[PDB]
């Protein structure tokens, strides 16, 4: 084992990670093994959606101080998307340098975890074939990366998505046919969720995702947002288990000051660990506990 120096907000001793990989807490008033995997490694540098989740474990363990098997559905189809090239080839191009930050002018903004999570689930279903409704929104007045005013628009009602061209994953030297297909999908999805574009891109998430999947992309009326706080632990996990039992990956997110920090839950080991795809090409994917004890999910995702 080779420990990772989490640093940042995970630079304490309340949790330790060693590269597969393993995650163990540092206080027996909380579960011992938090997350694990037999392949790849774990990292959170520059990956805010993974770090946000980890930061919740820490808050959880500190709170403890006061005291079916489903094979990864995405892996089964070889779905591994990311947030940068070529997935973001059609997101807005950064125009301004944010005071005090290094310049990203000329680069396409990140797709956003919310859009990457949503796109992977859509690819799993290879749906829809035809977009249903257009979408527009105005970029946040406080966004320091673009000139204002800025209105974004996606002609989704005119889309005929070719799922043979939208590949399950991208290597790098794919032709325009394939790169255009995935970048168009990512740009449409991001716009449908009012993405606040930047070197990192944020969206409110769940509330936007459930509405976009039905209104813009034609998914089943069964699609809806569920909040963790409205369910008992048993009912919550039973919801997730039912989705997975029906071959329906789940959109999941935690909340930060910049919006939803999303990922996809697409499997279960049977020991209460759920398989997670962080949308970063594969790094850090594995089995995690929903908690180590403002989370939400979008379920009922199917055509």
């Amino acid at each position: 084992l080779d420990k990772v120096n989490l640093g940042g907000e995970l630079s304490g001793s309340n949790m330790y990670v060693y590269n597969g990989f393993v995650i163990v807490s540092g206080d027996k008033r909380s579960p011992e093994i938090l997350g694990y995997s037999t392949s790849g490694s774990f990292d959170v540098n520059g990956k805010e959606n993974i770090a946000s989740f980890m930061e919740s474990y820490v808050e959880q363990i500190k709170e403890n101080k006061k005291l079916p098997v489903v094979k990864s559905l995405l892996d089964s189809k070889g779905i591994h998307y990311n947030q940068g090239n070529p997935y973001n080839l059609l997101t807005p191009v950064i125009e301004k340098v944010k005071p005090g930050e290094q310049s990203f002018v000329g680069q396409h903004a990140a797709t956003g975890s919310v859009a990457t999570a949503t796109a992977q689930i859509m690819k799993y279903h290879n749906y829809p074939n035809k977009g249903l409704k257009d979408y527009t929104y105005t970029l946040s007045s406080n966004n320091p990366y673009f000139n204002h005013p800025k209105n974004l628009f996606a002609a989704i009602s005119t889309r005929q998505y070719n799922w043979n061209n939208i590949l399950p994953t991208y290597s790098g030297r794919e032709s325009n046919v394939q790169k255009m297909a995935i970048s168009e999908l990512m740009a449409d999805v991001g716009i449908s969720v009012d993405m606040d574009y930047g070197p990192s891109s944020g969206s409110a998430g769940s509330s936007r995702v459930q509405r976009a999947l039905k209104e813009n992309f034609g998914y089943n009326q069964s699609v809806h947002q569920i909040n963790r706080g409205d369910f008992s632990k048993q009912d919550w996990e039973a919801q997730i288990d039912k989705e997975l039992s029906q071959n329906q990956p789940v959109y999941y997110q935690g909340v930060g000051k910049v919006g939803g920090h999303a990922f996809v839950i697409d499997g279960a080991d049977g020991r209460n660990f759920y398989h997670v795809n962080w949308g970063w090409g594969g790094v850090s994917d594995g089995f995690f506990r929903l908690d180590a004890l403002y989370q939400s999910a979008v379920v009922g995702i199917k055509p």
